[PDB]
DNA sequence: CCTTAAGAGAGTCATAGTTACTCCCGCCGTTTACCCGCG
DNA sequence: GGCATTTGGCTAT
RNA sequence: GGUGGACGGGCCACCCUUAACCCGGAAAAGGAACAUGUGUUCGGAAAAUAGCC
DNA sequence: CGCGGGTAAACGGCGGGAGTAACTATGACTCTCTTAAGGTAGCCAAATGCC
């Protein structure tokens, strides 16, 4: 607990005392071991955990909090906080207690009779109140009565009895045909060849089955044949102190092994601490378990009035596979994905067929068949963990059944699954597994719709309904209903039951301990490219029928009934029993279909508008299939596509902060070097907040916390002053810096190109119930805010930019051309405004502009494995001036210190010094010049040239010149001269190489003496003192004779030679100094 | 052999505008306990 | 056997 | 005063005998499991549909 | 005596003015820096194809 500010702290330890507060946390950092010291302002001992954060503080400390102002006359019943007004304890309740403003709001709206004043008693009471409705019931038909009800109520007289009895009375072309036809037309020609013998007995079915199986194994065994190709490749004390010693360098080992192995998997390793544990359930629990869940067909009776949207488009499954569609969906596919139950993966298909025309003819063969064989029928599936907790390693739903089937079925079925995608056009509410942005077209939608519904004051219910097991429930016999009730082609139908026949899996758990066969009976096929696709189709009816019967939100004339993303489902409604005939229906639907829903698993709330504000769950919990709903209250959150949604606030934004300190903690803490965490963070840390940090509508404010707490995190790991330019950090790895993503700068991009993406969408109700003008203006905040032109903003609501199509009369088909991406304006290209604003630094950005768009003087930074890190560290310094040089050291502070070099008297000890200029390297600058010189010489002599390595060549006035290598082949004399220049503008190797072949044009009779040649060219090679390497100099290594990868090889050499001959220069000055010091 | 000015970033603090309400007030028509005409 | 090219992450379900 | 704690800075143990540690720009197992003191193992275990950067 | 119509008198609804807590955005400031491995070297990324 130190006292900043302080001149000579004391440690709050043993008691010496340090020189700098700063220098206090190493000391207790290194010697003692601490990492948490709290630093106390000296004024108002305000305390916080970050030093100069109070060391700010402390000018602007307005002396100790004293005499607390007088306190206002509301008090908080929950934290005693006092308010000036009752407006401002009201508020307060709302915006820190939620849960407490809900109950107050309750609890304002019931009504009441109270009847504070003016309470005239009625003798009249329960006795006769009750008695007088009978006896005004009793004498009818006697008009002018009241000669026996005075008598009856004598109390009371006559015009008063008679007011009371009045007060009282207030009250086609058969597509297997076509295929036949087409096979038969294009067979009498030599078009299709592979298999022509096999394809006759198919057209009039003989053995057909065989056929299939046959063709499948003939052409099977031989890319079986080749899996063992990739196999071959893939085979690959005296004290106890050794033993911690040993301990220490396995976890090393271990961790930089599966860095350059696979980052990934380190990354999460590291992150999540989920270990690469192997399930130890015993293999009998796995087996019952499973084949209990999956070998038992599900009960689907029927679909009942439930229809689906719109009808099938059979045009789509007419014409037939195409070489060029198989290499589309190949280039579709997933790249490092791991291979079925016989090992082929796609690299075996693609080297067995690199231009697709076997599995060209096998998949026709198998579609026009309506059969696939029975060897691709078969999945490995895989118990892969979800999460490290052993009480919960032994616990059966910890793990998942990822299964994965044969790659040249999952191939076929995304091929047919495009088809079948096109033919059959899902409900516009179902966002999930169709080509667009589902997830931020239903968390917009939901925000919104929660937003305008608290600010119009109407009536919202929202329940998160949840099914059970969607993907392993919904029974084969649903898919096949869902799929005929559509019309699809029979054919097709029958293609796919018969993907969905005779399918087994065994589970590994551990490596060769497997299960055996569980038949899959129910469920799809998890794994398999169209599984998606027939799930949304069965679950069309479902949005169909809450859309055509059920009662949603309106906003307008539309009504938003039902969201979907895959098996999610969001019910909304404007009332309490509304949501009550939506929850009927899907009630309805999941006993009809065998899915299972419980209210327990699923959660909601009901937004009821008041005469101010809203309420929450003012009612009671609704009811689905008996157990009451989880009603959300305000404070509480539910994880809907990855967001929580808070009903107090729509979107709970929470957790970006302690995520992100949590991930930094757990890098900090692994055995990886300093340039290796600034890897996994940037690639693996930050990519994770995205999501999160976009589709929450984040603003500036965590934005900047969140950048900052990683700029901190890298720049403390690299061993950088706190004072380095962001540029080196944020700018591309391609301009010289780190890569590292600034999100003040990425995240509103991000964001505004998604609120683009939502306005030009496709789903036409979406945006009705979408509040124009708010994201118009959203979007022109945005991009602003990411550094856009303020001028030119595109207007969302009008169209995308991007088309670029192959538009002129393009040979391939609808299902062969590749998919089209959109690409929405991005407001500018931060990374260029971060390198734009490194280039404007007058000290830390000299000469910066010569690594503007360099790969070849910048790939040390990409590729610095065989690198000492101490190397790499001082390499960033240099490229940022940041190194502590004496110049660098009295910068800013200026006359506070000397900025003298410390080995000679050079009026600035700058970096440029130090390497170029200071007597005391000279000889490793001489060393260094001459290396080059020695790998130029190398090179040329790769070649076949003639070195004349330092030749002595003397003028009229006796001048020798030494130009430092002159290459000599087949009558041309290549004189060049290497230097190694420090550069500290965008023409300054320009200007050295101007200057060696100025200065060595003189002699050319002379080295025509001396070489033998009559083309004495005259080359100056330019090299950066921070590894930048001038283009001009692919001259000279052209006219060498180099090839165009050597010459690139060659480059990159020359600018790692020179940078890490720069970072050992320096590092022998710092050393002497060292050395001379303790003298 | 070579070069030859530089602060930059991290952090509070103050001020002003926003969002999502809070609060009350007046009016405005509406219920409720006698009044009047009363056949 | 020199040359030419290429080379990732995360989110929802 | 010197050695050892892989290496540097500490800080410890011993006086050739080594128990415990901290930080690092250093750290590729005298560590665990299966077989008889020696070899093997420590998995690159991860699918699909869309989206995003 | 019943039946119509009026009725102050608190009070349910709805516009309207004023009002504030907690953010959110912009700007003006003010604060920090002195530490501390040397090193064989041998540029190999590293993989994959291709001709
Ligand atoms: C998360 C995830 C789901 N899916 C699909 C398959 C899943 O069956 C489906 C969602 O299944 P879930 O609804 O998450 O399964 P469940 O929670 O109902 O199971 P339980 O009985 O334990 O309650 O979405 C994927 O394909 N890939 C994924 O990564
Ligand atoms: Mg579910
Ligand atoms: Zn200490
Ligand atoms: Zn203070
Ligand atoms: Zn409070
Ligand atoms: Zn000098």
């Amino acid at each position: 607990m130190v006292t900043v500010p302080d001149k000579n702290p004391p440690c709050p330890c043993c008691g010496t005392r340090v020189n700098s507060v700063l220098n206090l946390i190493e000391h207790l950092k290194v010697s003692h071991g601490k990492r948490g010291v709290c630093f106390r302002c000296a004024k108002c001992g305000k305390e916080n955990s970050n030093y100069h954060s109070v060391v700010c503080h402390f000018p602007k400390c307005r002396g100790p909090e004293t005499e607390k102002a007088p306190a206002g006359e509301w008090i908080c019943e929950v934290c005693n906080r006092d308010f000036t007004t009752k407006i401002g304890l009201g508020q307060h309740k709302r915006l820190a207690h939620p849960a407490v403003r809900n109950q107050e709001r309750i609890v304002a709206s019931q009504p009441k009779e109270t009847s504070n004043r003016g309470a005239h008693k009625r003798c009249w009471t329960k006795e006769e109140e009750e008695l007088l409705i009978r006896l005004e019931a009793q004498f009818e038909g006697n008009k002018n009565i009241n000669k026996l009800i005075a008598e009856h109520i004598t109390t009371k007289t006559a015009k008063q009895i008679s007011d009371k009895r009045r007060l009282l009375s207030r009250k086609e072309e058969q597509l297997q045909a076509y295929y036949k036809k087409t096979l038969e037309e294009r067979l009498s020609a030599g078009a299709l060849n592979t298999f022509p013998r096999a394809f006759k007995q198919v057209m009039e079915g003989r053995d057909i089955k065989l056929v299939i199986n046959q063709t499948a194994q003939d052409c099977f065994g031989c890319l079986e044949s080749i899996s063992q190709i990739r196999t071959a490749t893939r085979d690959k004390p005296f004290q106890k102190w050794m033993k911690d010693r040993a301990i220490k360098k396995g976890n090393y080992l271990r961790f930089q092994r599966l860095f350059y192995l696979d980052r990934g998997k380190l990354a999460k390793i590291i992150l999540d601490d989920i270990e690469c544990l192997s399930c130890d359930i015993p293999l009998s629990e796995i087996y019952s378990v499973f084949k209990t869940r999956w070998e038992t067909t599900g009960s689907f009776k029927s679909l009942g009035d439930f229809k689906t949207y719109g009808k099938a488009d059979n045009t789509a499954f007419r014409e037939l596979i195409t070489a060029k569609e198989i290499e589309k969906n190949v280039q579709e596919m997933s790249k490092g994905s791991a291979p079925g139950p016989d090992g082929i993966t796609l690299g075996d298909v693609v080297k067995m067929d690199p231009e697709f025309s076997r599995t060209m003819e096998i998949f026709n063969l198998w579609l026009t068949t309506g059969k696939i064989p029975d060897m691709v029928r078969g999945c490995r599936t895989v118990l892969i963990p979800k999460s490290s907790k052993p009480d919960r390693l032994k616990d059966i739903n910890n793990w998942r059944p990822i299964t994965i089937g044969s790659i040249l079925l999952r191939l076929f079925s995304r091929i047919v699954t495009a088809r079948l995608s096109k033919a059959c056009p899902l409900n516009p509410r179902q966002r999930g597994f169709i080509r667009a942005a589902g997830c931020s077209e239903n968390l917009k939608l939901l925000q919104t719709i929660i937003w305008s519904a608290k600010r119009e004051h109407r009536p919202l219910g929202v329940v998160f309904v949840d099914i059970a097991k969607a993907f392993d429930t919904v029974s084969h016999q649903h898919i096949i209903h869902a799929l005929q009730q559509r019309e699809v082609d029979p054919h097709i139908v029958g293609l796919v039951s018969n993907m969905y026949e005779n399918i087994s899996t065994y589970i590994t758990t551990k490596r060769n301990t497997h299960t055996d066969k569980i038949q899959i009976r129910v469920g799809v096929k998890q794994g398999d490219p169209m599984s998606p696709l027939l799930f949304n189709l069965a679950m069309d009816p479902l949005l169909c029928k809450l859309e055509e019967s059920g009662k949603g939100y309106h906003r307008g004339q539309s009504s938003i009934t039902a969201m979907a993303f895959a098996d999610d489902l969001v019910l909304l409604s404007d009332s309490w029993e509304n949501m009550n005939t939506n929850i009927s229906i899907l009630e309805t639907f999941c006993n009809l279909t065998g899915l299972k829903t419980q209210g327990q698993k699923c959660h909601g709330f009901y937004i009821k508008p008041t005469k101010d504000s809203y309420t929450i769950n003012d009612c009671a919990a609704w009811t689905i299939n008996g157990t009451p709903l989880n009603m959300i209250d305000p404070g509480e959150s539910e994880k809907y596509l990855g967001l929580q949604f808070d009903p107090w606030i729509g979107i709970a934004r929470s957790g970006l902060s302690t995520k992100l300190d949590f991930w930094l903690q757990r890098i900090d803490q692994a055995p990886l070097k300093p340039l290796q965490k600034t890897d996994i963070l940037k690639t693996y840390t930050i990519p994770r907040l995205i999501y999160i940090a976009d589709h929450s509508e984040v603003k500036t404010a965590l934005l900047e916390t969140l950048d900052q707490k990683i700029r901190t995190a890298v720049k403390e790991w690299l061993h950088l002053p706190p004072c380095t330019c962001d540029a080196i950090l944020y700018s591309s790895t391609r301009d010289g810096g780190l890569g590292i993503t600034k999100l003040a700068g990425l995240i509103p991009s991000v964001q505004a190109r998604r609120l683009h993406r939502i306005a030009q969408s496709s789903d036409d109700t979406m945006k009705c119930f979408m509040e124009k003008e708010k994201m118009e203006q959203l979007h022109k905040k945005l991009w602003i805010q990411a550094g856009g032109d303020r001028e030119n903003i595109p207007s969302i609501w009008e169209a995308p930019p991007s088309s670029e199509p192959p538009n002129n009369v393009s040979t391939n088909s609808e299902w062969e051309a590749p998919t089209q991406k959109d690409k929405f304006p991005k407001p500018c290209n931060w990374r260029k405004n971060e390198f734009k604003k490194w280039t404007k630094l007058a000290s830390q950005g000299r000469g910066i502009v010569n690594f503007e768009r360099d790969k070849i003087s910048n790939h040390w930074i990409q590729y610095y494995r065989r690198i000492p890190h101490r190397k790499l560290l001082t390499a960033l310094q240099l490229r940022a001036n940041v190194y502590p040089t004496r110049e660098f050291l009295a910068r800013g502070r200026q006359d506070q210190y000397i900025k003298a070099c410390r080995h000679c008297d050079a009026d600035i000890e700058s970096c440029a010094h130090i390497i170029g200029n200071c007597p005391v390297t000279q000889d490793a600058r001489i060393k260094r010049h001459n290396y080059i010189c020695e790998l130029l010489l190398e090179e040329a002599k790769k070649k076949d040239w003639v070195v004349f390595k330092e030749p002595h060549i003397r003028d009229s006035n006796k001048e020798l010149y030494k130009p430092d290598l002159i290459f000599v082949k087949d009558a041309r004399a290549l004189v060049v001269d290497v230097t190694v220049r420090y550069e500290a503008a965008k023409s300054s190797l320009e200007e050295a190489a101007a200057e060696k072949v100025r200065k060595y044009k003189h002699l050319e009779t002379e080295v025509r003496h001396l070489t033998n040649a009559k083309d004495v060219t005259f080359v100056g090679f330019p090299l950066g003192a921070r590894g930048k390497w001038h283009q001009d100099n692919f001259k000279l290594l052209t006219e060498l004779g180099l090839s165009k990868s050597r010459q690139v090889k060659m480059a990159e050499t020359f600018s790692t030679v020179a940078l890490f001959s720069s970072v050992d220069i320096v590092h022998m000055f710092a050393s002497r100094a060292r050395k001379s010091m303790v003298m």
